[PDB]
């Protein structure tokens, strides 16, 4: 999957990261069209690495705020997400 297009779903989580309120509708939607899909391996892994050097790219980024994404946004995953999450296994 495309890097450009994974940060386009999720730029209106930005707010939300850095301390801010949220998760916003828009964030969650996002989230929600990234989970639709990236659907085959690959994709998992490459948006995977993708989020995370988006992630890394973030001033002042709030690792317990974007951690509590997911579930605040009703998408359920399989596991916790963090910084260091092993793409190789998503
Ligand atoms: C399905 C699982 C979901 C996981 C949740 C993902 C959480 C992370 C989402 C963050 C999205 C926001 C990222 C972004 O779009 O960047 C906004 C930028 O303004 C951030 O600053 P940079 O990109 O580093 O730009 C450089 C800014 N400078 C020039 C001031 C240093
Ligand atoms: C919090 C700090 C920021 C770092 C950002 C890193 C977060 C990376 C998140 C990657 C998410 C991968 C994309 C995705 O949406 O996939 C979700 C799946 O992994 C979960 O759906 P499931 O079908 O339950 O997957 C289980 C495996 N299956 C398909 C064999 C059943």
């Amino acid at each position: 999957i495309d890097c450009g297009h994974v940060d386009s779903l999720v730029r209106p989580c930005l707010s939300y990261v850095q301390g801010g309120p949220g998760p916003s509708g828009q964030c969650c939607d996002g989230v929600k069209n990234l989970h639709n899909q990236a659907r085959s391996q690959s994709d998992r892994q490459s948006a995977c690495n993708c989020l995370k050097g988006i992630a890394r790219g973030i001033h002042n980024l709030n690792e317990d705020n974007a951690r509590s994404i997911p579930p605040k946004c009703g998408v359920n995953l399989p596991y916790t997400i963090s910084l260091n999450i092993d793409c190789s296994r998503v």
